[PDB]
């Protein structure tokens, strides 16, 4: 069989294959193959195990490995990729110990990145955009989940949207959009914020026939949007066609998880303040928990979200930068690897199914991405490590050495 490209001497691989998401004590079942080959044929995976898996191809492009470790292209389930401005400034407000919602209740925080995004143009917003994700991707993230929510209004949060699209179509990470039109309150609604959530659902049918998302989210916190609102924008959004999605119990355990799991949400986001209810019905619905360590540790805090207890009770646990200017400015993927290990105590092989299988159930790419198996795409990543666990274990920095997407490698060194 004459196919296009084979790699060769792979140290170490990991194929991730799975028959669905790994909750509980799978997610430790990791499966690592040595001295390996993978083939691919017209931008997919023809075959991805142990040397001599290549007998009966033969390739024309051949890779050596020189003994590196290969894992699928990461993926990234939770980010707010396109934003104006930054919020460097807010710096000191944080330091002098002005909590992350009194920012915000002040105007400030998400409100202050909305100015900024309504301000910015469209062609702005792509170029701006592009840089991070161009970013991410050599860091090792071949699909990416982006929200919009910093528009807080037709115009711009249609922007975002078309924004997404474009990125989508014009570079190499594949990317799953979602509609958060329902972030926060724009100041003239703070007395009327059911007419405000209107107003973001009144924008699904278009949304729904431009294809400008698939899912559609909500910041379900105290003084923000409340459970019952939440319930009825999101059963709203699910009769539209939109797949469910919620930032969760981010503080105190009000309830989010909970709801997400009894509207059979595909998961609920950073849960740092969830209860056990909450994980034992995330559990239940087989919702996906995103957690996002880095947002922990941006916030400087060091109270992280109950991984262990979440594995325990058999929930399936991802993994995010959730990369946006107010909570967690990283694309570093890895450090986020980093961080669930030092501090959500998760193993080297719970964070690796985490940031793979895991994390594409979460955005419904789970037939698509973070496994290296006969069919799938040919998104990997050659790293500058021999085995999987020193990838966690030396943190911040990059150790991609190559990122092959659709088949070809689109990072180089
Ligand atoms: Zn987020």
């Amino acid at each position: 069989k004459q196919i296009d490209t084979i790699l060769i001497n792979i140290g170490q691989l990991l194929t991730m294959e799975s028959s669905g998401p790994r909750a509980g004590k799978s997610m430790q079942d990791l499966h690592v193959i040595e001295d390996a080959v993978v083939g691919i044929h017209e931008q997919k995976i023809v075959f991805a195990g142990q040397k001599g898996a290549e007998a009966g191809y033969e390739a024309d492009e051949i890779i050596d490995c020189s003994g590196r470790l290969v894992t699928p292209g990461l993926v990234d389930p939770h980010t707010h990729l396109v934003f104006g401005g930054s919020r460097e400034k807010e710096m000191n407000l944080k330091l002098q110990g002005i909590s992350y919602l009194d920012i915000l209740a002040q105007g400030g925080g998400i409100l202050s990145t909305v100015k900024d995004t309504r301000a910015a143009s469209e062609e702005e917003l792509l170029q701006k955009a592009h840089f991070h994700l161009q970013r991410m991707l050599s860091y090792g993230t071949t699909t990416a989940e982006v929200k919009s929510g910093y528009g807080l209004e037709k115009e711009t949060e249609l922007k975002q949207l078309r924004v997404a699209k474009k990125l989508h179509e014009s570079q190499p990470v594949d990317l799953v959009s979602t509609f958060m039109g329902a972030h926060a309150i724009p100041p003239e609604y703070q007395n009327d914020p059911d007419d405000f959530l209107d107003q973001m659902l009144s924008l699904l049918p278009e949304i729904k026939e431009q294809e400008l998302a698939s899912f559609a989210d909500i910041f379900t916190e105290t003084g923000v949007f409340t459970v019952s609102q939440s319930r009825r924008y999101l059963q709203k959004a699910a009769e539209a066609g939109f797949g469910l999605k919620i930032h969760a119990d981010e503080i105190d355990p009000l309830g989010g998880a909970e709801l997400a799991g009894k509207l059979k949400a595909v998961s609920a986001d950073h849960l740092v303040g969830t209860s056990d209810e909450g994980i034992k019905k995330l559990a239940e619905a087989g919702t996906i928990a995103v957690l996002l360590p880095g947002t922990t540790f941006y916030l400087g805090k060091s109270t992280y979200a109950r991984a262990r207890a979440m594995i325990d009770e058999g929930v399936c646990v991802s993994l995010a930068t959730d990369f946006n200017p107010g909570s967690s400015p990283t694309e570093n993927i890895q450090l986020i690897m980093s961080i669930a290990a030092l501090h959500l105590k998760m193993t080297a092989e719970e964070i690796w199914h985490a940031v793979t299988v895991n994390a594409a159930y979460a955005i419904g790419k789970g037939e698509e991405a973070g496994q290296l198996k006969a069919g799938r795409s040919a998104d990997l990543v050659i790293w500058q490590a021999p085995n999987y666990m020193y990838i966690p274990y030396h943190y911040g920095v990059n150790h991609v050495h190559q990122v092959m997407k659709n088949g070809t490698i689109v990072v180089n060194r």
